């Protein structure tokens, strides 16, 4: 597994309504699964576009440690929510977003409400799922490779599937495989 120190300093907690999950804090932007803006009665046929319009900035509670990061904008890029905040993360590492394939390994920093609890070497199965240990709250954990001193973020966990396997996106919000957040 890759050492996790660069990524630990980016992990945050995002809460919307009933829902709380992990966010990734880079520069003045927090990335997290967009389904954070759903109460899961919305989870049957969500209109994310109508949902995101209905939210205002104070609807989003972002905390890194016991600092609040004030959200000053919210946009959506495919399936990831992008919260603009009023401060840039002074611990932002050199980073890039990359898309990978099943079979290629990466490390995942499992967190429970912005709090890191393990780092694990994973790969997606050919059907783009991943079998590990991440329940409610570990939603939003990200995966990465470290190449020299640059963190290539390649994965964000979004959902546990009925089979127990997990589905996720890349950091541009595009799901790996045919999965949907519905």
């Amino acid at each position: 597994a890759f050492p996790s120190g660069k990524v630990e300093g980016c992990m945050v907690q995002v809460t919307c309504g009933t829902t709380t999950l992990n966010g990734l804090w880079l520069d003045d932007v927090v990335y997290c699964p967009r389904h954070v803006i759903c109460t899961s009665e919305d989870m049957l046929n969500p209109n994310y576009e109508d949902l995101l319009i209905r939210k205002s900035n104070h609807n989003f509670l972002v905390q890194a440690g016991n600092v609040q990061l004030r959200v000053i904008g919210h946009s959506m890029q495919n399936c990831v929510l992008k919260l603009k905040v009023d401060t840039a993360n002074p611990k932002t590492p050199k980073y890039k977003f990359v898309r990978i394939q099943p079979g290629q390994t990466f490390s995942v920093l499992a967190c429970y409400n912005g709090s890191p609890s393990g780092v694990y070497q994973c790969a997606m199965r050919p059907n783009f799922t991943i079998k590990g240990s991440f329940l409610n709250g570990s939603c939003g954990s990200v995966g990465f490779n470290i190449d020299y001193d640059c963190v290539s973020f390649c994965y964000m966990h979004h959902m546990e599937l009925p089979t127990g396997v997990h589905a996720g996106t890349d950091l541009e919000g595009n799901f790996y495989g045919p999965f949907v957040d519905r």
